């Protein structure tokens, strides 16, 4: 409540050393904490395997709540953290609870950097569906009323696209945090777009903050999954008007589009975590 | 928390369902739940006096909670009107302001919203006794984390995510303009942006200032959660605000002005907001009485 | 929860104004309620010696969470308070002695407006309650009626003959120091971003203060200064592309030494 999250964080970093202790026949000291938003739900096949990873489930972590999973193991020759399954302001969940493994993760000591995705709504006018944007500022909306992106990694990013001969746009920009959980209106989104406001969604940035309070550094990549629509709604006065309902924000679209960049996504993490 | 909103629910649910089975002759499914906010206190008088209408109080009701909800028929056409809302800077919870619309969308009937609201002119061409129709708003503080989708997602009512770009129905906002002729009604209706703010302050003037460059049309203290509860609720949502006063958005007088105007000058008062929607009080409930009778 | 919060307002002004009684010969009416800010609290040595100063701790004000100071200082009785409804509940309590009339609020805020430097002085006529418009507000809940409205109006809140007075007053005193005259947004929790937002939104100075005593005192009735102190200019620009290759404690001292003397 007040003091017990400091004894739950350490209750679950108690828990997740001792299993490391019982599985890995060397020590094993995660240096990468990567939060498989989407375009990485797939990523978890990419972890060696052998060394046997070790998956805890949320459910016997103390304090890691539901409604999950970690997996430890090597990627790319790097012992990594992956954590399935996210909290989400919008679903209930306080700041606290959201943040609460990466505080537990923090304690083991190895760990020097965060790498998340998530899913965004395109502000930005010339941004398309199917755009990547590496994030290098963001607006935390909520932390208003109650740099920190690693220019090294954002330069390892893109040195790896080209590595990697991927065509998909990577832009950079700024990311605003909004709580959800629903789509941005009109003025909404144009609002936003005044604002400095080249992507939006309702995640993440929580996590980026905690951690960089815990001194680690930061990868942040958003998935451009729609075009926030802009354009004021049909006038009554109209005879021929648009249709309110076209061009829609819609749930299916971001499942579908983040998985439809999940493969290039999953590639330039893949090579990233080699390099950390 | 979602079980205990859920058992609130359906059980404000029965209690009005069994009510209802008592009084009315004939099963009453109502088209319509009409917010009685600034402009409808008094059109609750257009009522038909047969059947008899069933009149609420929240009192009784489980989970609500002046007051009251009154069952009747209103131009041929079966409504529920809600005669007295919550507001969230008297300290209610948004989960509490928008109860009611979940309770009484189990009825299974309700397919629009008509509300209507007091606002501050932000838009520089209105004038105060304007009317603006909402096809867009602002929810500020739900971008903030201020929401009344905040929680677990009722599963059986709507989707967790809800776009809004598609808030405010297009046919009932030209049906309203039909009324306006049909009517001869000389007053104005503007159709612009809301942008819904907690309250309880009167925007100061760089508050306005900064509304404005947002994209407001008019501010005021209400609606937008229950617009977005309705909206969660599959509901087509009409919404009318009455324009009780232009903000003052100028910046204040500053201190080497010689020949500065007083920066109480123009300052909006709860009794100017009182006395402008009661003098278009006439106009609204003309207009909500036509438009009932044609969703 | 109003009726308990109201007996603690009661009952801290019971218990500040028995203190007063036993403590002063004449009967000591304040005038102005001063906030010292941080950085700023060394204003207390402003106060006179004689008549002897009454200090309360806030842990000894029932209600309260610091010290309350009591004495004179230029010849007018004020209150300094060394140092959301818990943030407010000294300035009702401090409205029932039915003195008081001014609150004069000082502040450190971070500078968004261009033109500021660290050092400078911005005299507050305009604020943004960013949080107010959220929900995080000062004023929510069941109204204080026997205070004030409801519904309270924010566009009158910064006094302009205070704010002209302090101008007269840094003229007299020679102050050099550059006193701006600007918007004070209140955020409750920046990047050059959200930095960059605030000065598109029309923000001069930033902080987490400031705001919500203005509003209270504002629905007391009372008349507002409030002087912010630039501590750090706020960077706006975007950062790196991945393509690419305490004196003016003393100054604001004077100022509201100054100005309490004539309000
Ligand atoms: O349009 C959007 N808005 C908010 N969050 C999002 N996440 C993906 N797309 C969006
Ligand atoms: O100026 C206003 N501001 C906010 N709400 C309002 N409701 C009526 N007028 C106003």
């Amino acid at each position: 409540d007040i003091n017990e999250q400091r004894a739950l964080i350490k209750s679950a970093h108690r828990y997740i050393s001792e299993k490391l202790e019982d599985h890995f026949s060397s020590e094993f000291l995660p240096k990468a904490l990567v939060i498989c938003g989407s375009g990485l739900s797939g990523i978890s096949t990419k972890i060696a395997d052998e060394p046997k990873p070790l998956i805890l489930s949320y459910s016997t972590i103390p304090g890691f709540k539901v409604s999950g999973e970690l997996i430890f193991g090597y990627m790319n020759g790097a012992p990594v953290v992956l954590m399935n399954g996210r909290l989400h302001s919008y679903e209930g969940h306080s700041l606290a609870e959201t943040v609460h493994p990466i505080r537990a993760l923090h304690l083991l000591g190895s760990i020097n950097v965060l790498i998340v995705t998530n899913a965004a709504g395109g502000i930005n006018a010339s941004f398309k569906a199917g755009d990547l944007m590496c994030v290098y500022d963001h607006i935390n909306f909520p932390g208003l009323c109650g740099d920190a992106y690693d220019l090294e990694l954002r330069k390892l990013l893109f040195s790896k696209k080209k590595e990697l001969n991927i065509e998909r746009k990577i832009h950079e920009g700024t990311y605003s945090y909004v709580h959800g959980p629903t789509f941005e209106s009109r003025a909404e989104s144009r609002f936003l777009r005044l604002a400095g406001t080249d992507a939006v969604g309702m995640s993440t940035v929580p996590e980026v903050v905690t951690a960089r309070h815990c001194g680690w550094r930061v990868l942040a990549l958003s998935l451009i999954t729609n075009e926030c629509v802009v354009d004021p709604p049909a006038s009554a006065h109209d005879e021929n008007p648009v249709p309110i309902q076209e061009g829609k924000a819609t749930h299916e679209e971001v499942l579908e589009n983040s998985a439809k960049a999940s493969k290039d996504v999953q590639e330039l993490i893949f090579s990233v975590v080699a390099e950390i």
